[PDB]
């Protein structure tokens, strides 16, 4: 009947027991009150409890690193990320060297959050893409460009057959092309291009502006034919995103971008674990596709967090599963490894992989489809690339 | 700091010879992405405005600061555009920390700022020329409305300016926020004919985002003295809408909950003065709660001085009242006067409820300490005719 949080913290050994008891009482009932007999027993049900204390290491300076588990009765929450976060890591987040490592959430509480509107199966159905990883391209340049220039850049990507093209997450200025004008325009270009490719390439548009008009804008963008909404979830807040995922009129998948999240998880000894920030919380908030740093870029999340992250996105539960879109180091040569890591339920999140291709974005996209083909037919890339110049060039530049 | 750009300073670790390349790539990559149309788009391109080496490692690494200028033209007036730009993708690039933002007035004015500020809060409460005294509920979840009314009464009987919900008070099963405000307002008026002061009530503002503004208005109209807001948990833009709304005609009290997850580490995240100072004033906090220098864990001297400066520096927006927390007891009041001057909220939890004579005397002991300071009489001397202050000195010194 409670959320059980696990914290990693540094302190002195003989303080651990009192510090844990103070947390369990102070962050639930606050303190015991001079009430009559019946009232105490009733109030007791709102009180937290210490579930476990585990010393991980003893330092020569006398400090210990320990894990503490605290149970917070669900009856004190109100079904929002605010209530959850302020309770489990609100004031506690400031208490020196301490980090939230795990949240075990009871079914009753999980079900008060919306979860993905579409999930894996609904994204596939919307885009008509089955039995293969999806391919996504990212705009190399946005700010400063005219709508016409933007359209051409969209066309180049779509001519490579990609399933999805996303705005760069930094695209905020509406001086040259408003989000609504971009959705309309890229729709038409996509229609033209599908006549050669056989696929209408979808557009993930950055969801931006003031909170109070965000849900109405999300609705308009859906109505205008957006393929997905790109949302900087952590910048806006999880509850903000939750309302979007819950609203039936926001009839479009959410593409969760991790911007700002590293400020929470980057440190090994402070903050909140990356699998919670980018995994657990994202699925609850309603991301249909989740972008997170891959194990193949310069800076990873590390093995352990990355596995826990994926399991958060995929674990059997009351909400739909989320498509992982791991970022950085994504090239056609990595495709077979990516099949092994994630299976077919995967978004190939390409950026430099598309635009860095010697033959242009068009070729950059074809390359990924060539590797997808090779895998599906048990053909080695190097072998497949004998008949496919796109893959050939991609194998040349990046291995 | 350029008139046309926000300049962010980052502390980071990298190879020495890599700094220029990394800085240049940031400047371009986070503004235009990549390259006679040039001079047109050049207006949106960022630039490197400083590279400073702080410490050389034997592993060939350096700790350094880099300053990047981000054209204001690329932003849209929201915290989301600001944060995602200066520390979105960048926040995940290993050991790097956002240390400073120098923002032009043209950008600052895109944000609401405090509706009341220091001067507005004093006029609303009618409390001038002295620190304000604020008490926090010691227990909330699971008590009944009547038990909660009695609790509020005890704190108000001490004559305090302000009583705030505990920031963890979410459950509405026993007493709704609407119900508490109605009942506490009625209690405060009963007590004011004995204390001569109508103790205001800062209520925890809670619930889904889509109905928060409507609720803020209702609570203001019902007579809340202020709204307690877990700003970091909800998001700064959520809170900016509150500060901009004329019908949310009550002060905002910013609680720092969740903030430590951003600033706690020395080598990652965002500096505490930015999170709890610079950003709070822009978002519209009238009173800002942050860890004092007198509890177990502080922000450190330097951060604290920077934070207080963000709250007070003359600029487009009104100044914010500081409410330093932890270790706040009557015995500390002279020191707090020296550090903060009279524009200060004395933010007591344990200092009030932990008093030997209960909540009434706890608050009374704080006004005793204020009297002693105002008159240049040492607390030890003032306690001779002031039992509430005497008992506080006995317990905490
Ligand atoms: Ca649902
Ligand atoms: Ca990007
Ligand atoms: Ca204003
Ligand atoms: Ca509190
Ligand atoms: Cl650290």
């Amino acid at each position: 009947d409670a959320v059980v949080a696990t914290y990693r913290l540094r302190d002195r050994k003989d303080k651990l027991e009192a510090r844990a008891e103070g947390i369990a009482v102070g962050l639930t009932i606050g303190t015991w009150t001079d009430l009559p007999a019946a009232r105490k027993s009733e109030v007791a049900k709102h009180c937290g409890r210490v579930e476990g204390i585990r010393v991980l290491d003893e330092r020569p300076d006398g400090d210990v690193v320990a894990e503490i588990d605290i149970a917070y009765p669900v009856a004190n929450l109100n079904g929002t990320f605010a209530s959850l976060l302020v309770t489990v890591f609100g004031k506690l987040s400031m208490d020196g060297e301490i980090r939230l490592e795990r949240l075990q959430m009871p079914d009753e509480l999980v079900r008060q959050f919306p979860g993905p509107k579409f999930g894996v199966e609904g994204v596939r159905r919307r885009l008509g893409a089955y039995n293969r990883p999806l391919v996504m391209s990212i705009f190399k340049a946005c700010a400063g460009l005219t709508l016409d220039e933007l359209v051409e850049a969209f066309g180049e990507q779509a001519e490579g057959g990609v399933d999805l093209v996303k705005d760069d997450e930094i695209f905020f200025t509406e001086a040259y092309a408003t989000p609504e004008d971009r959705v309309r325009a890229y729709a038409a270009k996509a229609d033209e291009i599908a006549q050669r490719t056989g696929r209408r390439t979808a557009y993930a548009v950055n969801l931006t502006g003031p909170v109070h008009s965000l849900r109405e804008r999300a609705r308009r963008l859906a109505e205008l034919g957006a393929g997905a909404l790109l949302v900087n979830v952590v910048a806006y807040g999880y509850d903000v995103v939750a309302d979007l995922a819950r609203d039936p009129d926001v009839d479009v998948p959410i593409l969760a971008h991790p911007a700002v999240s590293g400020a929470l998880y980057g440190s090994p000894n402070y903050g909140i674990a990356a699998d919670i920030v980018l995994g657990q919380l994202m699925r609850l908030a309603g991301a249909d596709i989740g972008i997170f740093p891959s194990m193949y870029g310069s800076v990873t999340l590390g093995r352990e967090a990355t596995d826990r992250l994926l399991q958060h996105l995929r674990a059997e539960g009351p909400h739909k599963p989320v498509l992982p879109a791991p970022s950085a180091g994504i090239y056609p040569g990595l495709v077979p490894r990516l099949y092994q890591d994630f299976g077919v339920d995967l978004v190939l999140n390409a950026g430099g992989g598309i635009h860095g291709h010697p033959g242009g974005a068009r070729m950059g996209g074809r390359a990924f489809f060539d590797a997808i083909w090779a895998v599906e037919h048990g053909v080695p890339l190097e072998e497949a690339a004998k008949d496919r110049p796109a893959l050939r060039q991609a194998l040349e530049k990046w291995g």
